[PDB]
DNA sequence: AGGACCC
DNA sequence: TGGGTCCT
């Protein structure tokens, strides 16, 4: 029946990384940046103005002052990002990734187990752990809040022990579901953690200023709401089923209406290993369609190392690009193709294999996928 | 192959 | 605007 789900969003991921690197970068305020964009800071240099995804120009007339490492290898933030998704496995299983920096754990087992241990006596001290949204008042006798008690008291643990045993600091945000456990887990930015009663769902969803701003819902759907007048979460929560129905399908229409109402039923799925491994470039339009697959073998280098590394072996590879022209918000063409059983057990092959797929079609990159 | 959505 | 996942 209830659910008790944490969500885990690690601050400003890529800094932290950078910053345990070269220990001479905390304090001062620190960028990561690929290409011409700052894709994240530390908090420092956040607190002089500093955004995610800002222009480096505009980072630095806003900050003269800011220190920028190189991010376009993700090698360390990967590798980190698997450490702290396996201590989470540690604590239980089910663990759902959500891009590098963010988990989702199913603590609903591990809640009941530690609830059993307790005594009729000791139940009745089960205090929280960090913050309680909306400064909401527990009911002791209510059984889903001593859960929701427990749950935040096993994210305090998963903290804890991702700072201890891997220096990393973060969020979390413990919840019925995961649509209100990663909205909860943002309310107190910098690590810490809020736990959600049940009582407060409404204050938390309406807390938001657009639908935009609700998982599962994004730039598209949004926009198509709008043309339809719906703005706010209240809008959408008391619109139309039918038309709504009627303009996104019923499986969208039904699925973000419930989101609206703070209502998600979708499992936290164990992710388990990576399902395809792939390197990308973007460049300054420089590549003359031929010749220029010397950074294919790049690419390939590395991914190469990669596959292996894993032990499984990929059985599809692919080829993506991109074309400078006008204001294409939006396009990227790919040849899938088979590999070679007996190239599978080494570039050269696969250099004139990618090379063919090459022919037959500013950005670069190669994909193995469909592993086994 | 291409599309939507997410960090 | 460097990676990924799942659905059509």
């Amino acid at each position: 029946s209830s659910r008790v789900i944490v969500h885990v969003d690690l601050d400003c991921f890529y800094a932290q990384v950078e910053m345990i690197s070269n220990p001479e970068l905390k304090d001062k305020p620190l960028g990561v940046q690929q290409k011409y964009l700052v894709v994240t800071c530390n908090y420092e240099a956040r607190k002089l103005g500093v955004k995610k995804l800002m222009n480096v120009r505009d980072a630095k007339e806003k900050c003269p002052q800011l220190v920028l490492v190189n991010g376009e290898d993700l090698t360390r933030y990967r590798e980190m990002s698997y450490k702290v998704t396996e201590l989470l496995e540690e604590f239980s299983p089910v663990v759902e990734r959500l891009g590098f920096d963010e988990n989702f754990v199913d603590l609903t087992e591990m809640v009941e187990k530690r609830l059993q241990q307790l005594q009729s006596d000791e139940l009745s001290a089960v205090t929280v752990s960090g913050h309680v949204y909306n400064n909401q008042s527990i009911n002791l006798l209510d059984v889903l809040h001593i859960r929701l008690l427990v749950g935040s008291q096993i994210a305090a643990e998963m903290r804890e022990a991702m700072y201890n045993q891997l220096g990393l600091t973060g969020c979390a945000g413990v919840a019925s579901n995961k649509l209100l456990a990663k909205l909860v887990s943002g309310v107190f930015k910098p690590n810490q953690q809020t736990v959600l009663l049940p009582e407060s769902c409404q204050h938390l969803i309406h807390s938001l200023n657009h639908i935009k701003e609700i998982p599962g819902i994004g730039y598209k759907t949004a926009k198509c709401l709008e043309a339809l007048g719906i703005n706010s979460v209240r809008d959408l929560q008391t619109f139309s089923p039918k038309i709504l129905e009627k303009e996104l399908g019923i499986s969208v229409a039904q699925r973000i209406q419930k989101l609206s109402f703070g209502e998600d039923n979708s499992p936290v799925i164990l992710s388990g290993p990576p399902q395809s491994f792939s390197e990308e470039d973007s460049f300054k339009k420089c590549s003359s369609e031929v010749e220029a697959k010397n950074k294919i073998e790049e690419l390939l280098a590395s991914l190469l190392n990669r596959v292996c590394q894993d032990g499984r072996k990929p059985h599809t590879v692919r080829l993506i690009i991109r074309r400078y022209s006008s204001e294409k918000h939006y396009g990227r063409e790919s040849r899938q193709c088979p590999i070679p059983s007996h190239v599978i057990q080494v570039m050269t092959p696969m250099v004139d294999i990618l090379m063919k797929l090459f022919r037959n079609m500013t950005l670069l990159s190669v994909c193995f996928c469909n592993l086994k």
